[PDB]
């Protein structure tokens, strides 16, 4: 089984740090903000075997038929946000229009992430976000990629999403 994760949300938010803790076990300080890349790693969820696909997103604001086409392989989503930057939050919005318009469907496995809950300098409420997940009916996993709380729940519960919409 192989599943196809996209990582979306602002810039500075942590999709890259969340990404390399996942792929490669360790914490990046200011990786490159433009670099798009992608990782697979095999893991065991529930006790299947899976090969997880993982693309993180950057790069300019841009909306090229390659682009949306590209985006749309994407099987589940990670909707980040950093709980220090309101303007991120404020952005999840944005993304999961996008998403639903890519994949033409109204029901595309996602997860929201309030990443840096490590941080002190907190703007955005656990419940603020908690509620926006409810309003979209996905699940919210809080994550620190520096010291690697929720790292793992946030992929597994995106599979685990995914696995919920293929039995539809
Ligand atoms: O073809 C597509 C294209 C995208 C797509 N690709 C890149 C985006 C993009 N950048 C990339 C990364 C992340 C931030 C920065 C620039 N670096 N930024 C935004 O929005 C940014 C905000 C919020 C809205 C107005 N702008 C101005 C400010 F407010 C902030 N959206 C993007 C965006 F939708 C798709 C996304 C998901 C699903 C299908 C897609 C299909
Ligand atoms: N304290 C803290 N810093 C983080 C966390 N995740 C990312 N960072 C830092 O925030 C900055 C932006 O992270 P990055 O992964 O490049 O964000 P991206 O633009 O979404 O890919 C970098 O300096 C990271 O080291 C986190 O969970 N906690
Ligand atoms: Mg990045």
């Amino acid at each position: 089984t192989e599943y196809k994760l996209v990582v979306v949300g602002a810039d500075g938010v942590g999709k890259s740090a969340l990404t390399i803790q996942l792929i490669q076990n360790h914490f990046v300080d200011e990786y490159d903000p433009t670099i798009e890349d992608s990782y697979r790693k095999q893991v065991v969820i529930d006790g299947e075997t899976s090969l997880l696909d993982i693309l993180d997103t950057a790069g300019q604001e841009e909306y090229s038929a390659m682009r949306d086409q590209y985006m749309r392989t994407g099987e589940g989503f990670l909707l980040v946000f950093a709980i220090n930057n309101t303007k991120s939050f404020e952005d999840i919005h944005h993304y999961r229009e996008q998403i639903k318009r890519v994949k033409d469907s109204e029901d595309v496995p996602m997860v929201l992430v309030g990443n840096k809950s490590d941080l002190p300098s907190r703007t955005v409420d656990t419940k603020q976000a908690q509620d926006l997940a409810r309003s979209y009916g996905i699940p919210f996993i809080e994550t620190s990629a520096k010291t690697r709380q929720g790292v793992d729940d946030a992929f597994y519960t995106l599979v685990r999403e995914i696995r919920k919409h293929k039995e539809k």
